[PDB]
Protein backbone atom coordinates (compact mmCIF):
# COMPACT_ATOMS: atom_id res chain seq x y z
CA UNK A 1 0.00 0.00 0.00
CA UNK A 2 2.48 2.71 1.20
CA UNK A 3 5.27 3.86 -1.15
CA UNK A 4 8.25 6.14 -0.72
CA UNK A 5 6.45 8.88 -2.65
CA UNK A 6 3.92 9.12 0.19
CA UNK A 7 6.54 10.63 2.60
CA UNK A 8 8.68 13.77 2.99
CA UNK A 9 11.92 12.71 4.69
CA UNK A 10 13.76 14.81 7.27
CA UNK A 11 16.21 14.87 10.20
CA UNK A 12 18.45 11.78 10.58
CA UNK A 13 17.49 10.17 13.93
CA UNK A 14 20.09 7.42 14.29
CA UNK A 15 22.04 4.47 12.84
CA UNK A 16 22.20 0.86 14.06
CA UNK A 17 24.14 -2.03 12.47
CA UNK A 18 21.30 -2.37 9.93
CA UNK A 19 18.74 0.38 10.49
CA UNK A 20 19.14 3.93 9.07
CA UNK A 21 16.40 5.87 10.79
CA UNK A 22 14.95 9.26 9.71
CA UNK A 23 12.20 11.61 10.78
CA UNK A 24 9.46 11.67 8.13
CA UNK A 25 6.00 13.14 7.44
CA UNK A 26 3.15 11.42 5.51
CA UNK A 27 1.89 13.88 2.84
CA UNK A 28 -1.91 13.53 3.06
CA UNK A 29 -2.40 13.32 6.83
CA UNK A 30 0.75 15.24 7.92
CA UNK A 31 1.45 12.32 10.35
CA UNK A 32 5.00 12.45 11.86
CA UNK A 33 6.83 9.11 12.18
CA UNK A 34 10.29 7.50 12.22
CA UNK A 35 11.22 5.71 8.93
CA UNK A 36 13.72 2.84 9.48
CA UNK A 37 15.53 2.08 6.21
CA UNK A 38 17.24 -1.29 5.67
CA UNK A 39 19.28 -2.45 2.66
CA UNK A 40 18.23 -5.81 1.18
CA UNK A 41 21.80 -6.66 0.14
CA UNK A 42 23.04 -6.14 3.71
CA UNK A 43 20.24 -8.22 5.28
CA UNK A 44 20.97 -11.04 2.85
CA UNK A 45 24.77 -10.96 3.39
CA UNK A 46 24.47 -11.06 7.22
CA UNK A 47 21.65 -13.61 7.05
CA UNK A 48 19.20 -11.64 9.21
CA UNK A 49 15.99 -11.76 7.20
CA UNK A 50 14.37 -13.62 10.09
CA UNK A 51 15.19 -10.77 12.49
CA UNK A 52 13.33 -8.24 10.25
CA UNK A 53 10.30 -10.55 10.22
CA UNK A 54 10.37 -11.07 13.99
CA UNK A 55 10.52 -7.32 14.60
CA UNK A 56 7.48 -6.77 12.35
CA UNK A 57 5.56 -9.74 13.86
CA UNK A 58 5.90 -8.63 17.49
CA UNK A 59 5.80 -4.84 17.32
CA UNK A 60 2.92 -4.51 14.79
CA UNK A 61 0.50 -6.47 17.00
CA UNK A 62 1.09 -5.01 20.45
CA UNK A 63 -0.39 -1.99 22.16
CA UNK A 64 1.63 -1.47 25.34
CA UNK A 65 2.64 2.01 26.64
CA UNK A 66 6.26 0.86 27.23
CA UNK A 67 6.79 -0.96 23.89
CA UNK A 68 7.43 0.95 20.63
CA UNK A 69 4.67 0.61 18.02
CA UNK A 70 5.31 -0.50 14.41
CA UNK A 71 2.55 0.77 12.05
CA UNK A 72 3.41 -0.96 8.77
CA UNK A 73 6.07 -1.53 6.10
CA UNK A 74 6.90 -1.44 2.36
CA UNK A 75 9.82 -2.17 0.02
CA UNK A 76 11.36 -1.26 -3.31
CA UNK A 77 13.91 -3.81 -4.56
CA UNK A 78 17.01 -2.34 -2.96
CA UNK A 79 15.41 -1.43 0.43
CA UNK A 80 12.83 -2.38 3.07
CA UNK A 81 11.14 0.47 5.03
CA UNK A 82 9.62 0.04 8.52
CA UNK A 83 7.06 2.67 9.59
CA UNK A 84 7.67 3.28 13.34
CA UNK A 85 6.17 5.32 16.20
CA UNK A 86 8.44 8.44 16.55
CA UNK A 87 9.98 8.83 20.07
CA UNK A 88 10.51 12.55 20.41
CA UNK A 89 12.82 12.58 23.48
CA UNK A 90 15.43 10.26 21.93
CA UNK A 91 17.39 7.29 23.35
CA UNK A 92 18.34 6.48 26.95
CA UNK A 93 21.90 6.06 25.50
CA UNK A 94 21.89 9.78 24.49
CA UNK A 95 20.41 10.86 27.84
CA UNK A 96 23.15 9.02 29.82
CA UNK A 97 25.82 10.69 27.69
CA UNK A 98 24.18 14.07 28.48
CA UNK A 99 23.84 13.60 32.27
CA UNK A 100 26.78 11.16 32.84
CA UNK A 101 24.86 9.42 35.71
CA UNK A 102 21.15 9.11 36.69
CA UNK A 103 19.92 9.74 40.24
CA UNK A 104 18.08 7.04 42.18
CA UNK A 105 14.55 8.32 41.27
CA UNK A 106 15.21 8.35 37.50
CA UNK A 107 16.93 4.95 37.69
CA UNK A 108 14.21 3.20 39.71
CA UNK A 109 11.50 4.70 37.51
CA UNK A 110 13.15 3.41 34.31
CA UNK A 111 13.68 -0.05 35.85
CA UNK A 112 9.97 -0.09 36.77
CA UNK A 113 8.93 0.76 33.16
CA UNK A 114 11.33 -1.88 31.77
CA UNK A 115 10.03 -4.54 34.20
CA UNK A 116 6.41 -3.68 33.28
CA UNK A 117 7.07 -4.25 29.56
CA UNK A 118 9.20 -7.33 30.05
CA UNK A 119 6.68 -8.87 32.48
CA UNK A 120 4.10 -8.74 29.63
CA UNK A 121 6.54 -10.47 27.19
CA UNK A 122 7.68 -13.10 29.70
CA UNK A 123 4.04 -14.02 30.29
CA UNK A 124 4.15 -15.19 26.62
CA UNK A 125 7.60 -16.80 27.08
CA UNK A 126 9.10 -14.15 24.72
CA UNK A 127 12.67 -13.08 25.63
CA UNK A 128 14.10 -9.88 24.13
CA UNK A 129 17.81 -10.67 24.52
CA UNK A 130 19.05 -7.21 23.32
CA UNK A 131 18.06 -4.81 26.09
CA UNK A 132 20.66 -2.05 25.92
CA UNK A 133 20.45 1.76 26.16
CA UNK A 134 20.49 2.45 22.36
CA UNK A 135 17.28 0.32 22.02
CA UNK A 136 15.36 2.13 24.82
CA UNK A 137 13.46 5.18 23.58
CA UNK A 138 11.68 8.08 25.28
CA UNK A 139 8.11 9.28 24.58
CA UNK A 140 6.72 12.83 24.67
CA UNK A 141 6.24 12.66 28.47
CA UNK A 142 9.67 11.07 29.07
CA UNK A 143 8.17 7.55 29.39
CA UNK A 144 10.49 4.60 28.44
CA UNK A 145 9.66 2.35 25.42
CA UNK A 146 11.48 -0.86 24.45
CA UNK A 147 12.29 -1.18 20.75
CA UNK A 148 14.36 -3.38 18.29
CA UNK A 149 12.64 -6.75 18.93
CA UNK A 150 14.60 -8.31 16.04
CA UNK A 151 16.73 -10.54 18.34
CA UNK A 152 13.72 -11.82 20.35
CA UNK A 153 12.84 -15.57 20.54
CA UNK A 154 10.44 -17.80 22.40
CA UNK A 155 11.91 -19.59 25.42
CA UNK A 156 13.78 -21.80 25.95
CA UNK A 157 16.18 -21.17 23.09
CA UNK A 158 19.57 -21.89 21.60
CA UNK A 159 21.59 -19.39 19.51
CA UNK A 160 22.35 -19.75 15.79
CA UNK A 161 22.87 -16.08 14.92
CA UNK A 162 26.39 -14.61 15.32
CA UNK A 163 26.82 -12.11 18.20
CA UNK A 164 27.64 -8.61 16.94
CA UNK A 165 29.16 -5.70 18.82
CA UNK A 166 29.57 -5.44 22.55
CA UNK A 167 29.20 -8.32 25.04
CA UNK A 168 28.45 -5.84 27.83
CA UNK A 169 24.71 -6.62 28.39
CA UNK A 170 24.70 -10.40 27.86
CA UNK A 171 24.76 -13.10 30.59
CA UNK A 172 27.26 -16.02 30.95
CA UNK A 173 24.92 -18.62 29.38
CA UNK A 174 24.51 -16.43 26.29
CA UNK A 175 28.20 -15.61 25.63
CA UNK A 176 29.15 -19.24 26.28
CA UNK A 177 26.58 -20.40 23.73
CA UNK A 178 24.42 -22.47 26.10
CA UNK A 179 20.62 -23.04 26.33
CA UNK A 180 18.84 -19.98 27.80
CA UNK A 181 15.45 -18.56 28.82
CA UNK A 182 13.59 -15.56 30.34
CA UNK A 183 16.31 -15.05 32.93
CA UNK A 184 18.62 -13.58 30.24
CA UNK A 185 16.58 -10.35 30.40
CA UNK A 186 16.88 -10.27 34.22
CA UNK A 187 20.68 -10.28 33.95
CA UNK A 188 20.52 -7.42 31.41
CA UNK A 189 18.20 -5.45 33.80
CA UNK A 190 20.95 -5.72 36.46
CA UNK A 191 23.58 -4.45 34.02
CA UNK A 192 21.33 -1.44 33.17
CA UNK A 193 20.59 -0.59 36.82
CA UNK A 194 24.37 -0.49 37.52
CA UNK A 195 25.12 1.51 34.37
CA UNK A 196 22.33 4.10 35.11
CA UNK A 197 23.75 4.78 38.65
CA UNK A 198 27.48 4.61 37.89
CA UNK A 199 27.75 5.78 34.27
CA UNK A 200 29.46 2.67 32.89
CA UNK A 201 28.43 -0.98 32.79
CA UNK A 202 29.74 -3.39 35.45
CA UNK A 203 31.92 -5.66 33.26
CA UNK A 204 33.33 -2.93 31.02
CA UNK A 205 36.87 -3.75 29.88
CA UNK A 206 39.30 -2.55 27.19
CA UNK A 207 39.29 -5.78 25.13
CA UNK A 208 36.67 -8.30 24.02
CA UNK A 209 38.74 -11.10 25.53
CA UNK A 210 38.82 -9.41 28.94
CA UNK A 211 35.12 -8.43 28.86
CA UNK A 212 34.25 -12.09 28.20
CA UNK A 213 36.34 -13.25 31.14
CA UNK A 214 34.82 -10.62 33.53
CA UNK A 215 31.30 -11.71 32.57
CA UNK A 216 31.93 -15.49 32.77
CA UNK A 217 33.46 -14.99 36.30
CA UNK A 218 30.89 -12.33 37.39
CA UNK A 219 33.64 -9.84 38.36
CA UNK A 220 32.05 -6.52 39.35
CA UNK A 221 32.55 -4.02 42.26
CA UNK A 222 30.61 -0.93 43.50
CA UNK A 223 31.86 2.66 43.83
CA UNK A 224 31.41 4.19 47.31
CA UNK A 225 28.36 6.29 46.40
CA UNK A 226 26.15 3.33 45.37
CA UNK A 227 23.64 2.73 48.24
CA UNK A 228 22.92 -0.49 50.21
CA UNK A 229 19.51 -0.84 48.61
CA UNK A 230 20.79 -0.49 45.04
CA UNK A 231 23.65 -2.92 45.82
CA UNK A 232 21.11 -5.48 47.06
CA UNK A 233 19.00 -5.39 43.92
CA UNK A 234 21.96 -5.42 41.47
CA UNK A 235 23.61 -8.28 43.38
CA UNK A 236 20.37 -10.30 43.15
CA UNK A 237 20.14 -9.79 39.38
CA UNK A 238 23.83 -10.47 38.49
CA UNK A 239 23.86 -14.14 39.55
CA UNK A 240 25.83 -16.68 37.51
CA UNK A 241 23.11 -19.34 37.88
CA UNK A 242 19.99 -18.11 35.97
CA UNK A 243 17.61 -20.00 38.27
CA UNK A 244 18.77 -17.88 41.21
CA UNK A 245 17.86 -14.52 39.60
CA UNK A 246 14.48 -13.14 40.85
CA UNK A 247 11.22 -12.99 38.88
CA UNK A 248 10.19 -9.62 37.50
CA UNK A 249 7.36 -9.49 40.09
CA UNK A 250 9.98 -9.58 42.83
CA UNK A 251 11.96 -6.77 41.18
CA UNK A 252 8.84 -4.56 41.01
CA UNK A 253 8.21 -5.05 44.76
CA UNK A 254 11.86 -4.61 45.91
CA UNK A 255 12.01 -2.02 48.76
CA UNK A 256 14.50 0.23 46.88
CA UNK A 257 12.32 0.24 43.73
CA UNK A 258 9.09 1.08 45.59
CA UNK A 259 10.87 3.75 47.68
CA UNK A 260 12.33 5.59 44.68
CA UNK A 261 10.20 4.98 41.58
CA UNK A 262 7.80 7.75 40.48
CA UNK A 263 5.72 5.24 38.54
CA UNK A 264 3.67 2.29 39.78
CA UNK A 265 4.00 -1.41 38.88
N1 LIG B 1 11.20 5.33 16.72
C1 LIG B 1 12.35 6.02 16.87
N2 LIG B 1 12.37 7.33 17.24
C2 LIG B 1 13.52 8.02 17.35
N3 LIG B 1 14.76 7.48 17.16
C3 LIG B 1 14.85 6.16 16.77
C4 LIG B 1 13.64 5.35 16.60
N4 LIG B 1 14.00 4.10 16.24
C5 LIG B 1 15.37 4.12 16.18
N5 LIG B 1 15.87 5.35 16.49
C6 LIG B 1 17.33 5.67 16.49
O1 LIG B 1 17.90 4.80 15.48
C7 LIG B 1 18.84 3.86 16.03
C8 LIG B 1 18.79 2.49 15.33
O2 LIG B 1 17.43 2.00 15.29
P1 LIG B 1 17.25 0.39 15.60
O3 LIG B 1 15.75 0.10 15.40
O4 LIG B 1 17.82 -0.02 16.92
O5 LIG B 1 18.14 -0.30 14.44
P2 LIG B 1 19.02 -1.72 14.46
O6 LIG B 1 17.96 -2.85 14.31
O7 LIG B 1 19.86 -1.61 13.20
O8 LIG B 1 19.82 -1.71 15.76
C9 LIG B 1 18.42 3.79 17.49
O9 LIG B 1 19.48 3.25 18.32
C10 LIG B 1 18.00 5.23 17.79
O10 LIG B 1 19.18 6.04 17.91
S1 LIG C 1 6.63 -9.34 23.90
C1 LIG C 1 4.91 -9.10 24.30
C2 LIG C 1 3.94 -9.95 23.87
C3 LIG C 1 4.00 -10.56 22.49
O1 LIG C 1 5.08 -10.84 21.98
N1 LIG C 1 2.77 -10.82 21.82
C4 LIG C 1 2.80 -11.36 20.50
C5 LIG C 1 2.13 -10.69 19.49
C6 LIG C 1 2.15 -11.17 18.20
C7 LIG C 1 2.85 -12.31 17.90
C8 LIG C 1 3.53 -12.98 18.91
CL1 LIG C 1 4.45 -14.42 18.58
C9 LIG C 1 3.52 -12.51 20.21
F1 LIG C 1 4.21 -13.17 21.15
CL1 LIG D 1 6.75 -10.16 7.12
CL1 LIG E 1 36.01 -4.17 39.22
CL1 LIG F 1 25.05 -18.29 41.31
MG1 LIG G 1 19.25 -1.29 17.75
MG1 LIG H 1 17.74 -4.75 15.09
Amino acid sequence: QWALEDFEIGRPLGKGKFGNVYLAREKQSKFILALKVLFKAQLEKAGVEHQLRREVEIQSHLRHPNILRLYGYFHDATRVYLILEYAPLGTVYRELQKLSKFDEQRTATYITELANALSYCHSKRVIHRDIKPENLLLGSAGELKIADFGWSVHAPSSRRTTLAGTLDYLPPEMIEGRMHDEKVDLWSLGVLCYEFLVGKPPFEANTYQETYKRISRVEFTFPDFVTEGARDLISRLLKHNPSQRPMLREVLEHPWITANSSKPS
